[PDB]
C-alpha cells in the first residue's frame, strides 16, 4: 500500500514550479486517487531530485501507466494562478520491498493538465497487449499528430512543418532560453562587428585581392588563413572535394560525358607522354565532379545588378601512389563548344583561375542548396516529424531516435522564417537566391535516392573507396561503422525476428510517412515504404542518425573554413562565364567576383551557422536516460567509447597533416541538426 516517489526535475531557466503536483498509479487491478506531492517548501525547484511517501488506499497490481497532474495553487476567494511551466524528468516509484519502477518523461508540462507515462521498459505494440497500454498508446499518437503537422512549403519539395514562426512553437521543441541567448548574442556581435566597418553597405567592389584579407579582423581560423595561403594551388582546388565544404560530388570516370569532349592532346602535359587519356579512364585514374544539376538555373540580382552561375564539369587526376589529386580539364558549361573553352592548368594564370573560381562558385550553389538545405536540414526534419507523430514515448525507436532529432524543428522553422525570406542573406545576395535555390532542390528531389544517404553505398556508387586523403570517407565509416553496430544492438534487442518488424504497425506507418511526406512517394528514389527485415531496419534507422549528426556535421563545419577568403567560395557571379581564352586579368577577377556587402553578408550568415551556439550533445552522449533497461544502457557504453577510440585515431592522424580534418571528430558532432 506504501510507495516512494521519486522525482527529478531540470536544470535549465524556469525548470522548477511553483505549481502543485499529485500522481495517479494505474495498475492490472485498478487506479488509485490523485496523491499530493506537495509536501514541505519548493520540492520543485530547477536540477531538485526529491522524495515523496504516498500510501495506496487499494492495491493496483502490475503497474501500467503514472499518470502526472500539474495545477497551480488556489487561493481562497482569489482563484488559481498563472500557470508555471515544470521541466520534468523522470519518477522512480519504489513499492514496499520491490524494485524501482522508473518512467522517463524529459519534457515540459507548461499550464495546468495531465501527462501519462508508461514504465521506462521500452515496449513495441505487440510487445504488452494489455489494452491499458494500447489505448495510452494510441491516444498520444493521436494528440501528437494534432500538435505537429505537415505541411506543403514549396511544389516538389519535401513537406515540412505546419508552423509559421518560432514563437508559435511549443516548449519542447523550442531552443533552450540558454542556447537561444548564446545565438543571438554571436549574432548580433557579428552583425554589430560587420555593419560598423561600413562593409555591409558598401555596393561595388573590392578594391584589390588585398583588401578581401579584411575578412580576418572581423574572424579567423588557421584552416581560413589555410586557403588565402593556398588557393590558387591546383593541389588545394582539387583536395577540397574530399575534405573541404562538399566532399560528396567527386566520382571514379570510366567514360567521358559526350558533352565534355576533353581530348589526349588536352593532357598530355599533365600526364606525361607515357599515356593516354583512354589508357587512364580505364586505369581508374580519371574522378570528375559534374554540376550539371545547376543547368540554366534562375539567377538573382544583387544592387540591381542581373549574376550568373555556370553549370560546369571537372575533371581530375589521381597521381601515383599518395601524390595529389590533380585538376585537368574544366568546362563551365553542360553544352559545349566554342563558347565554353575548355580550360586547362596550362592556360594563362588568369583564365585558369577564372575556371576554377566558377567551380568554386558552383560548389556555393550545390552545397547549401542541396548538401546542407535539403539534405542535411529537411530531411532531418522529416526524419524527425515522423517520428513525433508515429513513434510513441514508450517505443524503442523513439527511445532510440528523439536526442538526434534535438532542436531541428525549431532551427528549419527559423531558416523559414529568417533566412529564405524576401529581404534575408539569400534574396540579398546569392547568385542564384532564393528562386535559384528552390530550383535547385525540386531537380534534385526527382533524382536523389536512398544510396547517397547511406555513405558505404555512396563510397561504393562513386568509386572512390581507394583514392587517397579522403578523409571524409575514412572517417565517416568509421563513424558509420559505430552507428550501424550501435543501432544492430539495439534492434537485436526488442525485434527477434523479420516477422516482428513486418508486424509493428507504428514502425511500418513512420517509414510510409517519411516516403510519402519526405520523398513523395517517388519509387526512383529508392526510399524504402516499408521495412520487411530487421537487416533493413538496421540499415534504414542507421541512415537516419547518421544523416541527422555526422552528415551535417561534414558538411557544416567548414562553411567558414571554405568561405571566408571569398575567391575561394564565391557566393555569386557578376559576369558571365568566359567565352573564350586569352581575356581574363586581375581587373577583370576582381570585376566578376561579388560586391563587399553581398560578400560580407554571407561569410556573416556563413560563420553564425558553422557554430553550435551555447552548449552541445556531442554524438553518443544521452543525458536524458529514455532507455532505462541495462542492455540499451550497454550497448550506448560499446557506442561512446568506440567513437572515442575514433576520436582518437583522428588527432593521431591529423598529427602530421599540414590540413587536419577535424569535422567528424565525434566530440564535435552534434547528436541533431540544431544550427
Ligand atoms: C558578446 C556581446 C554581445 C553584444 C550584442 C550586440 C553588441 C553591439 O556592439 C558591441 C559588440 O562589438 C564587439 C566588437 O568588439 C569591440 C568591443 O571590445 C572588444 C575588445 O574586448
Ligand atoms: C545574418 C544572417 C544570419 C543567419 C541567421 C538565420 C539562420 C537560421 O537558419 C539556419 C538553418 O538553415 C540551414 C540551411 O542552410 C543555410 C543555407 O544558407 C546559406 C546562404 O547564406
Ligand atoms: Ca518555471
Ligand atoms: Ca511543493
Ligand atoms: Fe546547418
Amino acid at each position: 500500500a506504501e510507495f516512494r516517489v521519486r522525482v527529478s526535475t531540470g536544470e535549465a531557466f524556469g525548470a522548477g514550479t511553483w505549481d502543485k503536483v499529485s500522481v495517479s498509479i494505474v495498475g492490472t487491478r485498478g487506479e488509485s486517487p490523485p496523491l499530493p506531492l506537495d509536501n514541505l517548501g519548493k520540492e520543485f525547484t530547477a536540477g531538485a531530485e526529491e522524495d515523496f511517501q504516498v500510501t495506496l488506499p487499494e492495491d493496483v497490481g502490475r503497474v501500467l501507466l503514472l499518470r502526472v497532474h500539474k495545477a497551480p495553487p488556489v487561493l481562497p476567494l482569489l482563484g488559481p494562478l498563472a500557470p508555471d511551466a515544470w521541466f520534468c524528468r523522470w519518477f522512480q516509484l519504489t513499492p514496499p520491498r520491490g524494485g524501482h519502477l522508473l518512467f522517463p518523461c524529459y519534457q515540459w508540462l507548461e499550464g495546468a493538465g495531465t501527462l501519462v507515462l508508461q514504465e521506462g521498459t521500452a515496449k513495441v505494440s505487440w510487445a504488452d497487449h494489455h489494452p491499458v497500454l494500447q489505448q495510452q498508446r494510441q491516444e498520444e499518437l493521436q494528440a501528437r499528430q494534432e500538435m505537429y503537422q505537415w505541411k506543403a512549403y514549396n511544389p516538389g519539395w519535401p513537406h515540412c512543418l505546419d508552423e509559421k514562426t518560432v514563437e508559435d512553437l511549443e516548449l519542447n521543441i523550442k531552443y533552450s532560453t540558454a542556447k537561444n541567448a548564446n545565438f543571438y548574442l554571436q549574432a548580433g556581435s557579428a552583425f554589430a562587428e560587420m555593419k560598423i566597418k561600413g562593409l555591409l553597405d558598401r555596393k561595388g567592389l573590392w578594391r584589390s585581392l588585398n583588401e578581401m584579407k579584411r575578412i580576418f579582423n572581423f574572424r579567423r581560423t588557421p584552416a581560413a588563413e589555410h586557403a588565402f595561403e593556398h588557393w590558387q594551388e591546383d593541389a588545394f582546388f582539387a583536395s577540397q572535394f574530399l575534405n573541404g565544404l562538399n566532399p560528396v560530388l567527386i566520382r571514379r570516370c570510366h567514360y567521358l560525358p559526350k558533352n565534355f569532349p576533353v581530348t589526349d592532346a588536352m593532357v598530355a602535359s599533365v600526364l606525361g607522354p607515357g599515356t593516354s587519356l583512354q589508357a587512364e579512364l580505364e586505369k581508374g585514374s580519371l574522378f570528375l565532379v559534374d554540376h550539371g544539376i545547376l543547368s540554366g538555373i534562375q539567377t538573382n540580382v544583387i544592387n540591381g545588378k542581373p549574376q550568373f552561375s555556370a553549370a560546369p564539369m571537372t575533371l581530375l587526376y589521381q597521381s601515383p601512389g599518395c601524390g595529389p589529386l590533380l585538376p585537368l580539364a574544366i568546362q563551365l558549361s553542360q553544352t559545349p563548344g566554342p563558347n565554353s573553352p575548355i580550360f586547362l592548368p596550362t592556360d594563362d594564370k588568369w583564365d585558369w583561375l577564372l575556371a576554377k573560381t566558377w567551380v568554386r562558385n558552383a560548389e556555393f550553389s550545390f552545397h547549401e542548396a542541396l548538401t546542407h538545405l535539403l539534405h542535411s536540414h529537411l530531411l532531418p526534419e522529416v526524419f524527425t516529424l515522423a517520428t513525433l507523430r508515429q513513434l510513441p514515448h514508450c517505443h524503442p525507436l523513439f527511445k532510440l531516435l528523439i536526442p538526434h532529432t534535438r532542436y531541428t524543428l525549431h532551427i528549419n522553422t527559423l531558416a523559414r522564417e529568417l533566412l529564405i525570406v524576401p529581404g534575408q542573406v539569400l534574396d540579398r545576395s546569392t547568385g542564384i537566391g532564393i528562386e535559384g535555390f528552390s530550383e535547385l532542390i525540386q531537380r534534385n528531389m526527382k533524382q536523389l535516392n536512398y544510396s547517397l544517404l547511406c555513405l558505404p553505398e555512396d563510397i561504393r556508387t562513386r568509386g572512390v573507396e581507394d583514392i587517397p586523403g579522403y578523409y571524409y570517407r575514412d572517417d565517416g565509416m568509421q563513424i558509420w561503422g559505430a552507428v550501424e553496430r550501435f543501432v544492430s544492438e539495439i534492434i537485436g534487442i526488442y525485434y527477434p525476428s523479420d516477422e516482428s518488424v513486418q508486424d509493428d504497425r507504428e514502425l511500418q506507418a513512420w517509414v510510409r510517412e517519411i516516403f510519402s511526406k519526405g520523398f513523395l512517394n517517388q519509387e526512383s528514389s529508392g526510399i524504402p515504404s516499408s521495412l520487411e527485415t530487421r537487416e533493413a531496419l538496421v540499415q534504414y534507422v542507421t541512415m537516419v542518425i547518421f544523416t541527422c549528426s555526422a552528415k551535417h556535421a561534414a558538411v557544416s563545419a567548414g562553411q567558414f573554413d571554405s568561405c571566408a577568403w571569398m575567391p575561394n567560395l564565391p557566393p555569386s557571379m557578376q559576369l558571365p562565364p568566359p567565352t573564350s581564352k586569352g581575356l581574363a586579368t586581375c581587373e577583370g577577377f576582381i570585376a566578376t567576383l561579388p560586391p563587399v556587402n553581398a560578400t560580407c553578408d554571407v561569410i556573416l550568415a556563413l560563420w553564425l551557422l558553422s557554430k553550435e551556439p551555447g552548449d552541445q550533445r556531442p554524438l553518443g552522449t544521452y543525458p536524458d536516460e529514455h532507455f532505462t533497461e541495462e542492455a540499451p544502457r550497454r550497448s550506448i557504453a560499446t557506442f561512446q567509447s568506440r567513437l572515442a577510440q575514433i576520436s582518437r585515431g583522428i588527432q593521431e592522424r591529423n598529427q602530421g597533416l599540414v590540413l587536419p580534418y577535424t569535422y567528424l571528430d565525434p566530440p564535435l558532432i552534434e547528436n541533431s541538426v540544431s544550427i
